[PDB]
């Protein structure tokens, strides 16, 4: 039993609701939340420059000092920091950006990494301002991550139509 609330529940493991993912951070505190990051991990905007202005600026402090000790992640790959006021950690994960060129086969090494966790808090990869058709994301999504993984979807229209259309 854990304290997620509300979800509508797709497969033994994955669960979909219409929410922010920063208030439901914010209520839930979960040992790890998702951000849709860049390799750079500059959070600029889309789900991960709102999880940074929830933090006040230190999520992007923290992975400014990550990546210059670091350097970039690798599109797919992903790195464990500091949730900070909103979860025990984030898990920054790397989804191909469409808009950048990126390749979509890499969208299933990303949702990889969140088998290193029991369960999640998270968006939907590639989704939004990444480009990608976020149907497509949902379903290499259940067809990937195998640990508990709670997705929020910010637009109460695409809640919908992912609820409407999922198989
Ligand atoms: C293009 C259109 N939208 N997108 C991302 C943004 N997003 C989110 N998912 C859950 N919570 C959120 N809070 C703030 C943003 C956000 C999906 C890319």
């Amino acid at each position: 039993v854990n304290s997620f609330s509300g979800y509508l529940k797709l497969t033994d493991n994955v669960y979909i609701k219409n929410a922010d993912i920063v208030e439901e951070a914010k209520k839930v505190k979960p040992t790890v939340v998702v951000n849709a990051a860049n390799v750079y991990l500059k959070h600029g905007g889309g789900v991960a420059g709102a999880l940074n202005k929830a933090t006040n600026n230190a999520m992007q402090v923290e992975s400014d000092d990550y990546i210059a000790t670091n350097g970039p992640l690798k599109v797919g790959g992903s790195c464990v920091l500091s949730g900070h006021n909103l979860a025990k950690h984030c898990l920054h994960v790397v989804g191909p950006n469409v808009n950048k060129g990126e390749d979509i086969q890499l969208l299933k090494s990303a949702y990889e990494n969140f088998n290193q966790h029991e369960v999640l808090l998270a968006p939907l990869l590639s989704a939004g301002i990444f480009g990608a058709d976020p149907i497509h994301s949902l379903r290499v999504c259940v067809d990937t991550v195998r640990t508990n993984v709670y997705l929020a979807v910010f637009d109460k229209n695409l809640y919908d139509k992912l609820v409407s259309s999922f198989l």
